[PDB]
């Protein structure tokens, strides 16, 4: 963690055009659909991760499945050939990346044998061998699945035997655990032996909006999901083959989008961003419509665009309440876009006490960081209440808890960045995804730094 000393947004460039990067969920479906999917397939605006890196690397192990960059790296060209893989006796070393080890472990299972092996390893460091992997190991074996720990029980190291596939028909899952679990399992379901019956026990899951993402997403690659008619967390997934559109493009990242949009809100400029709108996958692109919107924003929101204008500096309407379910990660800004809003009455964020158990407690955090710019604030039983003020911030002083806590949350660095640029002096963010963003600070709103 570094610091970054934050310059007032004194004259900040009247209109801006941004292109977020690429949304790292969608960009880690879209390979494994890619893989399984019958044809050739450019994907653009991917996002370049540890996932993404070693999940590409994974792909072009396989056989079945090329993998080559054009354009300079930033097109991926997969070509499947509809999800026939073999083995390359080749270990998949997956690195910690998280999400890819759970999709990889899916189609890992689904890998016919080859004369190099008969079984499919995934492997990863130190602390990828620590991951509980249990509960989507247990649904596999569960449905013909055979797969060994090689270390320790219930993490990766795995060797997945070649040659079995998925039987199908009804596999159980507990709804407590990732969603990561279900949308692994849905995207390889088409390939099972039988139509698959997805259901999830034990509850409600808690990320269902990630679900919906992998379903969306499988539609737009020729297959359909349906729900239970009796049970909403049970989905019907056909037997197919995904049909590999000819190109296809990652949405950009709604999330990081609040930012820049939220700048403009609060500074009484015009942000545009020229690829995100309201058909987008993402909850997040809806920040502008139903949270910026009814603060006085003048927003224009077409299918895959989407730009803001602020009102004049000082001038943001209190939002009385808003549910920020489909979209709590967004939460964090429109805190401090509320936090300027003079009220009159408070912003009444709810919904999104799923937000209070992320790298620190955000909903706290708000609270305690807002106060040392004088913003009142309290938690709600489900979320936040933002005391609005006049833009009088509380002046910041040189070397005397000027430093604002960012708690190692990417996100709370970012949301007090935009507050930070609304104060008369500059400010000190402590403990500081989106390493652009203080670029694009300084690069496109020539905002000043350190
Ligand atoms: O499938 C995905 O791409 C994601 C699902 C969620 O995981 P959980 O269901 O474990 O919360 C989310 O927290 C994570 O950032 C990404």
């Amino acid at each position: 963690t570094d610091e970054v000393l934050v310059h007032p947004f004194t004259n900040p460039p009247k209109e801006n055009i941004i292109v977020p990067p690429g949304s790292k969920s969608i960009s880690n479906r879209a390979l494994i659909l890619a893989a399984l999917g019958n044809g050739t397939v450019r994907v653009k605006n991917l996002l370049h991760s540890d996932d993404t890196k070693h999940m590409l690397d994974a792909v072009a192990s396989l056989k079945g499945a090329e993998i080559s960059t054009e354009d300079n790296g930033e097109t991926i060209v997969v070509k499947g050939n509809g999800g026939n893989l073999v083995t390359s006796g080749e270990e998949l070393y997956l690195g910690n990346a998280g999400t890819a080890s759970r999709f990889l472990t899916t189609v890992a299972s689904l890998v016919g044998k080859s004369q190099a092996s008969d079984d499919v390893i995934l492997t990863g460091n130190a602390r990828m061998q620590e991951r509980p992997i249990g509960p989507l190991v247990d649904a596999l074996r569960s449905n013909g699945s055979e797969i060994e720990y090689l270390n320790k029980q219930g993490s990766l190291p795995l060797k997945i035997s070649a040659g079995n596939g998925l039987k199908g028909g009804r596999i159980e899952l507990a709804a407590t655990i990732s969603s990561q679990y279900v949308s692994s399992i849905l995207m390889c379901a088409p390939y099972a032996k039988e139509p698959v019956t997805l259901a999830l026990v034990g509850g409600k899951p808690i990320s269902q909006l990630y679900i919906d993402m992998t379903c969306a997403m499988m539609k737009s690659f020729g297959i359909e999901v349906t729900k239970s008619t009796t049970e909403e967390y049970t989905y019907h997934i056909p037997k197919g083959t995904y049909k590999n559109p000819s190109e296809y493009v990652i949405e950009s990242d709604a999330s990081s989008a609040t930012y820049p949009l939220a700048f403009a809100a609060m500074t009484g400029t015009s942000c545009t961003i020229p690829n995100i709108g309201s058909s987008s996958l993402q909850g997040d692109a809806k920040f502008a419509v139903d949270v910026l919107k009814p603060m006085g924003c003048k927003v224009e929101q077409t299918t895959t665009s989407t730009t803001v204008t602020g009102p004049p500096r000082g001038h943001l309407k209190p939002l009385p309440h808003v549910d920020m379910e489909p979209m709590t990660d967004a939460f964090l800004t429109a805190s401090v876009v509320a936090a300027v809003a003079k009220g009159g009455s408070s912003t009444s964020i709810t919904g999104i006490a799923n937000q209070r158990v992320k790298e620190c407690n955000r909903i706290e955090a708000m609270v305690t960081e807002l106060a040392k710019f004088g913003v009142p604030a309290n938690e709600l039983p489900d979320g936040i209440e933002i005391h609005g003020i006049d833009i009088e911030d509380l002046k910041t002083p040189e070397i005397s808890k000027r430093g604002v806590s960012s708690y190692d949350d990417h996100r709370v660095a970012m949301s007090f960045s935009l507050l930070a640029g609304l104060c008369k002096e500059p400010v000190l963010i402590l403990e500081r995804t989106w390493p652009g963003w203080w670029d694009i600070l300084h690069s496109k709103f020539k905002i000043e730094l350190d």
